[PDB]
């Protein structure tokens, strides 16, 4: 179901309007500016059916495992916790995280050899690539 692509160590390349969606998200502007400078590597990996998204970085480093389909609770970077759902929809990893009552999805798509994850709260739309490493 997954492709094995997704599988693998990625590192942020570009990011774009990441500001505004952790200003939708309601983080400060201390954790914004170090938000915006960070450069994360991210390891997706697979045992059996239990994915692991383990994102690094200077600032922070989260790690999140699941099955594809069943809610989880996730304590995000910024502190959020959800409860949160992976699935796939059109090759894509979609993610949605669920607090008291707002949702953010973080959709991940592999795009000519890249992973493009948009993040999306309401308007606020990211767009941030990673290159596989
Ligand atoms: C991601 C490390 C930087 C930490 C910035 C802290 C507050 C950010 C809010 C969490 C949003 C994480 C969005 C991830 C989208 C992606 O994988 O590229």
């Amino acid at each position: 179901g997954m492709s094995n692509k997704f599988l693998g160590t990625w590192k942020l390349v570009s990011s774009e309007n990441f500001d505004d969606y952790m200003k939708a998200l309601g983080v400060g502007l201390a954790t914004r500016k170090l938000g915006n400078l960070a450069k994360p590597t991210v390891i997706i990996s697979k045992k059996g059916d239990i994915i692991t998204i383990r994102t690094e970085s200077t600032f922070k480093n989260t790690e999140i495992s699941f099955k594809l389909g069943q809610e989880f609770e996730e304590t995000t970077a910024d502190n959020r916790k959800t409860k949160s759902i992976v699935t796939l929809q059109r090759g894509s990893l979609n993610q949605v995280q669920r607090w008291d009552g707002k949702e953010t999805t973080i959709k991940r798509k592999l795009v000519n050899g890249k992973m493009v994850a948009e993040c999306k709260m309401k308007g606020v739309v990211c767009t941030r690539i990673y290159e596989k490493v």
